[PDB]
């Protein structure tokens, strides 16, 4: 296909345009007192929301060059949000900032390498003081306030989180589950939880969690990648004649025999679940085995001598439930024996006791904490089915709040920290006058969004920006209630890592857009 | 008539184009290397010149906006010019790069009134340095240098000025004339040279210098303000008669008197100029006395009691030459007795003795000096009648320079001084940080003409203007014989007040540019 | 007054277009077998001529920078003719050459300044080379042959002239006449000839030759320059009422009076003919004397006492015929006592022999030699009328050619000189490598005009000027008989000035515009 | 010497170099600029000017060259930029090749749009 080339400024103009688009789309959604926007749909339901998530994934121009702006933004933004769990508005805004000031800098004729080598430096000075403003949120008292502020105020949730937390380990996984009765159970059981997702996202059975469940599905464990389909065959027939999902690990599963699956799940005709094995080697094959222990199955492995076509429903593994998202897939109470599981923790801590090297033996501390943790069930109950849904959705959400709490701590939200960092580095220099500037146009972009989220509120940006500026700590100004004070004994919390994550992202793309000096697209 | 209105950044824009315009029109024929530009005449014999000054005036855009822009530098050039005597390239191109950097940092986000302040402090600290540099040509031996330098290498004219101010003095008046033999004379006669100019420039007669001068004219002495046609109209008729140009000194003439003068030199019919009394009140009054005295004539006073109707041939003055600028105004061999001179010259003695106020004082001996100093004529001889133009042509360019260099001393030519003086100025740091972008706009701008004249020389701008700075003193690269080394020594000299006064309007119409936020104009 | 302005490569293009079209309108008629160019007159008779000055005259484009480059050639190449007397046509022709050569190179990034400086060196060794090749023509006998070969190959004309110049002397003047019976007649009567034009174009008669004649005029000599038409009134309706032309020679006339002069002119009420004194001050003054001994008139000076309104009809200078050319003016048997006449010319000869400088010896020595030597009158006659005005113009065009061949030799004609000094040249190198492209480039100019003249007739012009370069000495190719030889012995002359004046203002005008980056003319 | 120095140092060493024809010169030339042009561009793209530092380069003598992430001068082997000699030889004998078959083209056929 023939492609349109635009050179230099042209082209920094397009992607600026783009950018200002899906900014202006997902900006207005920011704050407490954000607005809400309208997207159509295919079946003729417009869908009013204010979350800046779907709004940027709905958002993509017909221009090439703003749909270039566009999904960089949003691929930045969209890997804030699964790094951190939130950030993503506050991400595009901040990219948007960076941007606008950095091209309008170029424009100017300085050196764009020099101020992206400031921004860099501004956004790592800034990074270091979040961490120093940051306060830990490692007590049970603190894990519960930052549950029941993130589930919009609600203390049951936040309790519930507390114990959950507590009780699985700070390390520990937790999975939240449907609870049949009205009141809420927190349940221990045997199960692991691996860095590796399905194979492709058409997998997914429900979209609105872009994430794939199955209910006492069978598991598949293979220590070869397997890419014909005829080997799996048999298998794949007694599965589907069982009436039950089907889940398989393997080393990768590609060609004629991912395209079959994925036709298969997408038909319906069969569950069938793919994920890719943890590890490679030796460690590959240490999970496998784990994964096998836990689940009661047996590892397909060449070296031994068993094959897929010999596989059984026997020799298959079974678990309760299990889930499968891009990120990560969590297994949740297979059926083995605890003697098994005993045995299997007990020769993992013999291996440590012989381990001599400090990886190895932080290796196999990491799976046996993996293989004998268990893993937390939540199950959300309530008196009516649907407010059922909404109190796991708050759950979850919260429960993924908690947990990056937790991981770095928590700063003031509503965007006051960005401020504070502002006016800690506003003495910072760069070793060229083009980076002094970069460190500006850096330092003025973490100044937009609470700006931004106080435009939204109606009050005045700058008066309010200046005012906390003028503060000290994490006196803030609240959107909600209008009126300033101390934003974390106030209720609003941000965690650390989202706020440090989003800067990054921003800083990166931002990067990214003030270096580019060509672009390539396909003609109209 | 309607008026169109452009608002902000379009203004600057079209303000821009004109002035890069204008500046590319008159910037080529910078430098000995300079190109050539060919000026319509509606003859049919196109203009080829080399000088800018005659580019810059045929200069005006069809676009009223551009034309704006290209007017107001060629105001600023023309001031620089007629205050100095060159340098209007210099002006124009130092205005260009100024007013495009400027432009560029307010389109950047800049404060317009912070980067006109810093472009203000780094000129007078650039005025401070060059004034550090310039070195001294008070002796008769570096005058005559300078004046063989400016007169194309020829120590004839050199030698000439330099008599020709030891005979008057350094602040005395010299005016070339045309010699009636082979060899030059020089000459001093009774004469004068006040600051006031004509009316309107349609008094003048030759176009190609830009002054107005009459042979043998008749010379009227109003002590009043002359309005009215049918006051002066018979002594009109009456000079009319007597077939001699009329010059007529007044405190002021305008309305239909002045219109019916400037109709009758656009007809022809009696080549009469005006210009205006010299000083105001009493010190009026005492130098109209004194012209009085020079010429022989009687000052028409309304106190006194006559008036222009009765006004006679006797009583108009009489010189046997007068030259009329702009700028200035100079009586030559005014006809008159000398010892009425020198009983006028002995009564403003006794003033000036009896004088109490240094202000009088001062007041009294500037009147002696011009009334008794007189006027020193140089007459250009040659062989052929061509040559003898051209060289009284050499003569008085170069007394235009020469008179400048004892003005204010004289720097190292070729555009060095500045790249110079930028080098000085390389830690200049302003208020604000706008301030410190203007300062290094304005340090490019200095650098700007040497690169525009190696650049007419087809060499490398960059590496050249780099080998100049990495030097110190007078040197830099010469442009003609492409090889560096003292400016000064190989007689490429330009008079201090010559670079100065192009910096200071540049600046001035740089800042006014900048500065500039809305524009009205007439519609198309 | 708006202005339209080209820079560079777009103003260079429409330039040499301009140049392209005039070269090939006026490049056909070159050679014997030249073509012919119709031209449109208003009546509604075309002009079919064979002339290129005629063509050149006539052609002036529409487009502004053609015209601009149209008529820089077309002034450059009437410089030329005026100089020498013929090689219009292979001026244009050369610097058509020349300047799309050097408009090549430009475009090929070669410096303009080096390709001039390269231009003008060849050109310099050009001319050397010329009169290297040049052979004397200072005897009667070779003066007889190139003006019967000028004039056509007629003895007659060749004669007659020869005779004239033996009569008159080499720098003698020689003036054509209409004679009265059937054979020609020479006679020698009191004139003198100076180098001063007429003030305007206007003031031609007779448009064919360019030039102003009067017969039986009046001569007024003004020692005062004259602006003021009321001066003359009285003078001027007495010479319109004596009803001969009036001839004006004062030291210059201009404004009401010339713009009334002009008037009367086209008007045609009265012919009066304005020329400028010849000479400067006392010179000046000594020539008017001179010229009004000879016509038998007073001078009308200013110091004596008497004006113009004083001036009479005896007093004024009476001459049987003037004439008057742009170039010079030539008065002819002015009626003066010839005692008079003799004492006048004995009075400057003691003023030889007193003078004591060489360069006042020499002017007195022009002086006398013009005073005494008079003017050779040539009356040409023949049977009928026409044929007579055709043999006149042919004598003066032979008398032309002559004066050129015995001012500076004689070359081989027909366009092989330039190809000679090319071939000799063709060894010539430059400081720089621009400069050898420019030398190449004139090398192929100046290669150029045979190759029009026998393209014109037919033949393949690259073999024909590679045949003549191949050959040594005068030898080349004759146009009228197609066969190589010596063009000197074949009757194939064109006088050194001619060739040496076409190249010099040819590679003038190229050097300017090929230096040319910018153009300033009205809008269309 | 990598960053591009290598070739203009050639350059320097070349500039003595004439051919049989005056063409032949110009395109010696042409060359020669050629492959000074390189290490303009990546000193463009550094920000600094092209001119002064390839004039610099040129001044110098060896491996001495600018160097890019650094911002100053040096000997390129000593500072670690290195270029295998493969690479810039076959680099320009290719753009040779390409630049002869591309000047001595005269005709084109493709099909209409």
């Amino acid at each position: 296909a023939a492609k349109d080339v635009k050179f230099g400024n042209d082209a920094r103009v397009k992607m600026l345009r783009g950018v200002n688009v899906l900014a202006d789309a997902v900006k207005v959604t920011l704050g407490p007192k954000g607005r809400n926007v309208v997207l159509d749909k295919s079946f003729g339901a417009p869908t009013i929301t204010k979350d800046g998530v779907s709004v940027a994934r709905e958002i993509e121009l017909e221009d090439k060059f703003e749909n270039m702006g566009a999904q960089m933004v949003k691929e930045v933004a969209s890997k804030a949000n699964d790094a951190a769990g939130d950030g993503t508005t506050t991400a595009t805004v901040l990219a948007q900032a960076i941007i606008t000031e950095g091209l309008k800098a170029v424009a100017a004729g300085m050196n764009p390498m020099d101020l992206k080598r400031g921004i860099d430096k501004a956004v790592t000075a800034a990074v270091e003081e979040l961490k120093a403003l940051s306060v830990p949120c490692s007590d049970s008292k603190a894990i519960a306030q930052v549950g029941t502020i993130s589930a919009n105020s609600d203390e049951t949730v936040g309790k519930l989180i507390a114990e959950a937390m507590d009780k699985v380990g700070k390390e520990g996984v937790i999975t939240v589950e449907d609870g049949t009765g009205l009141q809420d159970e927190l349940d221990v059981v045997e199960g692991m939880q691996f860095d590796r997702g399905y194979l492709s996202p058409y997998f997914i059975n429900k979209p609105e969690t872009g994430a794939v469940e199955l209910e006492s599905p069978f598991i598949l464990l293979a220590d070869k990648k397997i890419s014909n389909i005829r080997e799996m065959l048999p298998v794949l027939e007694a599965v589907a004649k069982a009436g039950k999902p089907l889940l398989i690990i393997a080393e990768d599963v590609e060609g004629e025999a991912l395209a079959t699956l994925v036709v298969n799940t997408m038909r319906g005709i069969v569950k069938v679940a793919a994920v890719k094995a943890p590890g490679f080697g030796d460690r590959r094959k240490a999970m496998l085995q784990d994964i096998a222990t836990l689940t009661g199955g047996t590892v397909i492995s060449e070296e031994i001598g068993m094959e897929l076509e010999k596989a059984t429903l026997e020799d298959l593994g079974q678990a309760k439930r299990v889930v499968i998202n891009k990120d990560t897939t969590t297994i949740i109470d297979g059926v083995g024996e605890e003697a098994a599981i005993q045995g299997r923790v007990a020769q993992i801590r013999q291996q440590i006791e012989e381990a001599t090297s400090d990886y190895d033996r932080e290796k196999l501390q990491e799976r046996v904490a993996k293989l004998a943790g268990g893993v937390a069930v939540i199950k959300v109950g309530a008196a009516t089915e649907v407010e059922m849904k909404e109190k796991k959705a708050r759950v979850e959400d919260a429960l993924h709040a908690t947990r990056a709490a937790v991981e770095e701590g928590v700063v003031a939200g509503g965007g006051v920290a960005l401020i504070r960092v502002a006016s800690k580095l506003a003495d910072l220099r760069g070793q060229n006058e083009d980076q002094n500037v970069g460190i500006k146009v850096a330092l003025r972009a973490m100044e937009a969004p609470l700006r931004q989220i106080v435009l939204n509120c109606g009050e005045e940006p700058s008066v309010v920006a200046n005012t906390v500026k003028g503060g000290d700590g994490n006196y803030g100004y609240n959107a909600a209630t209008e009126e300033y004070g101390n934003m974390i004994d106030m209720g609003i919390l941000d965690p650390t890592k989202v706020t440090r994550s989003a800067l990054q992202y921003a800083a990166s793309v931002a990067g990214l857009m003030i270096t580019t000096e060509c672009m390539v697209t396909d003609l109209p």
